[PDB]
């Protein structure tokens, strides 16, 4: 077990030293690697559990048992004595420089996972290249570093969504005693998205100064993988070239899929547009029922746009369902309209963008109800959330060995190695695993430490906490209550829940009995949380914390025993009573 | 050990039923009691570990072994046999009613501890009274019944604390777009109190409505104990009279205290003043520095007021002081002067209190630094926030027995029980308990099925998370930095800590650096959370869930393991590594 680990550990360390906390001869090489800007892991025997046998191990590479030592990237260097003859005699930084390849890793991919792997690696004394490239959307909009989440994704969606909260804000403000008139107010969509650009703009210059301040190579250019250790790459002028690397991090993402209709490429725009468009969407249709099909949709209503959703069957397939009817439920009554049971058959152009004078096209959309009736309806916008897909045959040649599944994402062990043994792959592209930011970081900052200062932490994938950003917002954590019955079987499953009221509603005016909440538990193993969730306002904070309980074995006898905290919406979990079997009601 | 619990549980149970899930002669007996309308208490022997031998000590009350068995305040009634008999014959109402008390219970104070209990008592068939009276404030201020939180407290500070962050909604409203002028809009006291005080009176409403479905007795009188078992009551026509009961609940809550100077009772109001004023208080001086102090300041400021606190020595005493102190600096930069090291000696009247025109007074108020030095300002309103004391002595007469602190607290066993040992004691009053409404809901709830439904379960008052509602806001869970230090040794304690920038706040331009988290662990227990504190927006909503862990035993790792919620304020505590040992700087 040790043996294993130690000899993993010096084969994979681009730079390590092997020490005691109390040692001055370790102190003394320590404070000669930071003279000569020598970057390295430290691994302090004294603070370890078997800290004496590795000590002994170490013998089987060095023929020594002192402390410390030096290896670089497998290879034994030397003792105090040793390391301090080569830097009196200018022989150092040549010796932790020579390398079989050009970098001890490359990430392909500048997104969330990737730049968290690429700068922790580097912490460590890996020589890291991190790529990344953009592939323009089909009318060619394009953005900067940071991949999905930072460009088109969490970051401008969240804006937005607030944008949209303030809009009841206005309103409330009445109510408190303010002198504002709301029905005279009205939003400016330019001078909301110049903010958000401004913001984004300011995170992708960040990332570089990251990138630069951790001696990471960036490159701009397209890289794919053409055999385990050589990546060609591809720059701005259509030079190709070879770079080579000891490990290998796939990192590259997902894209915004379009139906197979005509005029659906040419004539609609996906998300990758929506958070830099120059004009008002103007009169909306959404075709999809996604979280961010119903994020979208529900931004566009509240600042004022006239807009519909085009829904095939159910809306939020994948989460509990009545969860997900609730949430769709207050949009609708909240000026988001609902095309339900109903698909599109085609597109059709009626006026081009007028791109100078800053205005949306317009468009006629022809599809059909479930039962055969026919829509049609002309809309200014059209937009398509109906899934997101990985392209790897850009990135990846099937000469190489790397396995992917019938969906196209690559299969990967519980430590993110593929089939191929140097090659690795993290985030969306990870078969099975949640597709989520802060996963994908986790994941990528757990790898480097595993390969580059012999951490063994693995990244937990279970219960996972999430959050729908929709006008009502709705935070989970575990099990929906329909898969805990399937799971378990309906007599083995108790739910407590409750409606609640935000106190910052009753002033205001607005609804008694919308906000809801629930624990679904199990009864034979001593009432345990398997799944929590919540509909109302700051979801996402409500849940976090709670999600260090469940991941922790949280009861509902947990849940009992804490105190709440008045007044506020999150104590409502603290002394929930009601079950549905009952059948008594949970309104407040 | 059982045989005590049984006693114990039949002697005090007011009406109480042994059965188990599985008997029909029980579900007979079950039927004749709901339909002659008789609550009572109800133990299902097949659902407890002990059943068996509880079935065996029942013989020693009633000579039989078998279920069902019906008692009545100590008294066994009969099996089924029996009871239908004195059904049929009429006789059963005057059995369940026989009583050597006039009440069960009585209920001393209708605030958060004492409405809780009386409600959850008369549920298990309790015959239950509850008083509550409201002594006027010096200027004749009053209210309806609910306690403190209700109408003088919580609820309408928090309330008046949404007014005041509504204020920042609107300036930030500008810049996501919206277009509105803030600097043209005020803000209309009248008409926010009349709103508060509209929820207020639905809530006073609400609680009568609530006692009357329940069966409870509301005698709106003013109450005293004489003995052990008796109640002198002072109704509003000043008539006296002495009801009697088996069981007491003190639950009279506190009132604020005023400094011994001239002038401070005369022209100077508290916070039981400030919730329903007719008039906006103007420029006001607030002496004090506990949270009610900086939470009226702080919203007194956001919506327009020219405010000073005046403060002794330091800000919320108690509290860990480098919160503390960001709190304050917080409040400073937003428009809250503070007068530092400093006391009131007196308050002159220079104008009386317009009622004609709505208007506030003039005072001039008089006072000295530490060193000395003079202070001398006039303010239209002062409060004084300089603590709150109960008045036992209005209560209890001495020759009862109940043992206070020096404080005048009531000296409570762990069960809430007085010295005397039928008297109870919940809420604000029970020396050495946090002075929280949900605490004294827990209390009193938990302390009522003890009493008449032989619950086992104690109250658990260690660890309680709390929030100040400060403009910018504080939630703690657990100790102090300095608090740890002085119980473990600085050796022992190890501080992760971070700031951060909610979303929202950057399109707004709002500041990159104050908002602050940290977590305080001990290193030999495996890095245990001592406690936990977040200076931020919804700091309450971020800190509840966190209890549950903590209540658990939650150590550093499982906030490590735990993944984090995107994009949100509380994801910060999931990836906190910066320590305080390390000197690393905690911006972002
Ligand atoms: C609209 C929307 C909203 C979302 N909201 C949330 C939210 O609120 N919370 C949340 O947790 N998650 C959210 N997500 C999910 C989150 O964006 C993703 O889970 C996350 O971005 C995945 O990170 P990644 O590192 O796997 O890939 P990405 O961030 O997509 O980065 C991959 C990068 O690699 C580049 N690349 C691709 N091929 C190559 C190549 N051959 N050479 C070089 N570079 C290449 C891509 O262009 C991209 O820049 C949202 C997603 C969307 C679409
Ligand atoms: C300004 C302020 C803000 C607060 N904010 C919060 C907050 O945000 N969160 C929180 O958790 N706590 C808060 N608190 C504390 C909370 O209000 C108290 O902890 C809670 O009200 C205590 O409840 P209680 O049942 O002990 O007493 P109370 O609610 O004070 O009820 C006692 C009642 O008994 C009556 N009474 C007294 N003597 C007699 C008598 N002889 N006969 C009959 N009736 C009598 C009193 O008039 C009163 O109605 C706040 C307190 C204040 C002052
Ligand atoms: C807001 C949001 C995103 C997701 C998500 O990313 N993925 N779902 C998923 C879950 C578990 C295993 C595998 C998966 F693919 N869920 O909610
Ligand atoms: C020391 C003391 C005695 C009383 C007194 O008489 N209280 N009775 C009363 C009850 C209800 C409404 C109004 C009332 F006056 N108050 O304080
Ligand atoms: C054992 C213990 C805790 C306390 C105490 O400080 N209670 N009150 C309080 C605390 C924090 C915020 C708001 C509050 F009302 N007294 O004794």
């Amino acid at each position: 077990g040790t043996s294993q680990w130690l000899r993993k550990t010096v084969d994979s360390a681009a730079v390590i030293l092997f020490s005691k906390t109390t040692c001055p001869y370790c102190k003394k090489v320590k404070d000669v690697l930071a003279e000569a800007k020598i970057k390295h892991a430290t691994i302090e025997l004294d603070q370890l559990s078997n800290g004496s046998a590795i000590q002994k191990c170490l013998a089987s590479f060095s023929k020594i048992e002192t402390v410390p030592q030096m290896f670089v990237r497998g290879k034994f260097i030397g003792d105090s004595q040793t390391v301090l003859k080569y830097y009196s005699n200018d022989e150092l930084a040549g010796i932790v420089n020579e390398s079989k390849y050009d970098y001890d890793l490359i990430v392909i991919g500048g997104g969330s996972g990737g730049l968290a792997a690429g700068k922790e690696a580097a912490k460590y004394g890996a020589k890291t290249a991190v790529l990344d490239y953009v592939e323009p959307t089909p009318i060619g909009t394009t953005w900067g570093l940071g991949g999905t989440c930072v460009n088109v994704g969490c970051i401008p969606k969240k804006l937005m969504h607030q944008a949209g909260l303030l809009s009841h804000a206005l309103e409330d403000a009445e109510h408190f005693g303010w002198s504002l008139d709301r029905s005279k107010i009205s939003h400016n969509w330019s001078t909301m998205v110049e903010g958000v650009q401004s913001h984004i703009g300011s995170l992708n210059w960040g990332y570089k100064v990251a990138l630069r301040d951790n001696q990471v190579t960036y490159l701009n250019a397209k890289g794919r993988l053409i055999s385990p250790h050589e990546v060609q790459i591809t720059d701005k002028n259509q030079k190709v070239s070879t770079i080579t690397g000891n490990k290998i991090i796939l990192a590259t993402g997902e894209r915004p899929k379009y139906p197979e209709i005509p005029g659906a490429v040419e004539y609609g725009i996906t998300s990758d547009d929506l958070f830099s468009l120059p004009y008002f969407p103007g009169k909306t249709l959404v075709i999809g029922a996604s979280y961010v099909a119903l994020e979208c949709a529900g931004f566009l209503a509240s600042l004022g746009g006239d807009v519909t959703v085009m829904v095939r069957s159910i809306l939020l397939r994948g989460f509990d369902q009545q969860m997900a009817e609730k949430v769709g439920d207050y949009m609708e009554n909240h000026g988001v309209k609902f095309a339900k049971l109903c698909v599109p058959d085609e597109i059709k152009q009626l006026k081009v963008v007028d791109t100078e004078n800053n205005k949306p096209g317009l468009l006629l959309v022809k599809g059909h109800y479930t039962d055969g009736k026919k829509f049609e309806e002309e809309f200014e916008t059209v937009i398509f959330a109906v899934g997101r897909e990985p392209q790897l045959s850009k990135v990846l040649c099937e000469t190489v060995g790397v396995k992917l599944d019938k969906n196209g994402r690559v299969v990967c062990t519980d430590d993110e190695q593929t089939t191929v043994s140097n090659v690795y792959a993290i985030g969306d592209i990870n078969a099975g695993k949640p597709q989520l930011t802060p996963v994908a970081i986790q994941a990528g900052r757990y790898l480097a430490r595993r390969l580059f200062a012999g951490a063994t932490e693995l990244t937990d994938y279970s219960n996972v906490a999430t959050t729908v950003f929709t006008p009502l917002e709705y935070g989970a954590c575990g099990l929906s209550e329909e898969d805990a019955i399937e799971k378990y079987g309906d007599k083995d499953i108790e739910v407590y829940h409750s409606n609640f009221k935000p106190l910052e509603w009753t002033v205001a005016h607005r609804e008694d009995n919308v906000c809801y909440m629930k624990l679904v538990c199990r009864k034979s193993d001593n009432m345990r949380v398997l799944g929590l969730h919540v509909l109302g306002p700051n979801a996402g904070e409500i849940t976090q914390g709670y999600a260090v309980a469940i991941k922790m074995g949280a009861t509902k006898a947990d849940f009992d025993r804490t105190i709440g905290i008045h007044p506020t919406c999150s104590e409502t979990f603290t002394t929930l009573h009601v079950t549905k079997k009952s059948g008594v009601s949970p309104i407040v």
